[PDB]
């Protein structure tokens, strides 16, 4: 509760259960990852980009989650609106994500991967406007739910980014070549 | 500033640079692991934990500052409070990198890589260590700084966490691999 009167075995056992359930769902993008080893090993490359891209799409998901948090705190929306917010979200999205994805791209031809080119930048558009509907979407969940964002929101896109985050990546990835 | 009376193009011109100004940033990840393909070339397996170890430590960390945002703000704590933090929250990182590796361990032991069991495990000590620190240390060098906490240090803490992270596992890798 409050920290200054905490010691570190009180605050250890305060922290512990959240973070044993992160990890415990992180741990299924490592067996994620080993189901596409062929394509890993194949092309090494692949496995530079991996931080970015799911960084990039955390990011676009908690600046949306941010936004929408704020938006029902001030009673500027409510839960009804969360189909409103769903069609215009993928609007932003696709034009978030054709932005980044640019630059990512710019960086892909500098290190010279051309193979990557189409993977690279096929991969954070999808990634971007996946994971900024997925920030747009819970704090209507949460907020059906009684859950308050503070603790919770902001790992939580973390984790579902990065698994989606995956399985998009690899998936084209695979597809393009194979 | 109003999310409901904001257009696509609108909220998409006042999102964008922060993201960008963050995979600009982001970018340095897929350098770092460049400056290490040998060691991604020499095991493969190295790639399959990229996400997790990075994972964990963004959430520890954000875990972390959201504790000392807290304590800042209901005043439980000022910035003069900052050694005292720094000397339990390295106890709080010790027993918290303890609990994760053992999970991670085990989730590796299962994946059948035991060439990677102590090169996950000790980069998870230390990836948990450090980034729990950076977390309860940001608070208080962004206040010093002019800077609110509450809007910037989500995403912060996740960007320095992911270079640092790779930063440790890598080197670990080349350590006891190479
Ligand atoms: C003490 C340590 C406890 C942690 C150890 C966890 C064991 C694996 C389960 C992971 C659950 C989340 C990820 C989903 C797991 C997929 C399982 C898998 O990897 O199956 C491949 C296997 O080799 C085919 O027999
Ligand atoms: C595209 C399929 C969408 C359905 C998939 C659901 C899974 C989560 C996704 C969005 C809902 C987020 C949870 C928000 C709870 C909303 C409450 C609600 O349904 O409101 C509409 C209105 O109130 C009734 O009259
Ligand atoms: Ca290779
Ligand atoms: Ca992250
Ligand atoms: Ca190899
Ligand atoms: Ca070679």
């Amino acid at each position: 509760l409050v920290y200054s009167e905490a010691g570190p075995v009180a605050l250890w056992l305060a922290r512990v259960r959240w973070l044993v359930i992160l990890i415990l769902t992180g741990m299924v993008t490592s067996s994620i990852l080993q189901g596409f080893e062929s394509v890993l090993e194949a092309v090494t490359a692949l496995a530079f980009y991996v931080p970015v891209l799911l960084g990039t799409g955390g990011n676009t998901g908690n600046q949306s989650a941010t936004l929408i948090i704020r938006a029902l705190a001030t009673r500027d929306l409510d839960l009804r609106d969360w189909r409103r917010v769903f069609l215009k979200e993928m609007g932003v999205g696709l034009l978030l994500g054709l932005t980044l994805s640019f630059l990512l791209v710019g960086k892909v031809y500098w290190d010279g991967h051309p193979l990557l080119l189409p993977v690279v930048g096929v991969s954070l558009v999808l990634i971007v406007f996946f994971a900024n509907l997925v920030g747009a979407m819970l704090p209507f969940l949460l907020r059906r739910l009684g859950v308050d964002p503070a603790l919770v929101s902001n790992p939580l896109v973390a984790t579902l980014s990065d698994v989606t985050g995956l399985l998009i990546y690899l998936s084209v990835a695979r597809l393009l070549l194979e």
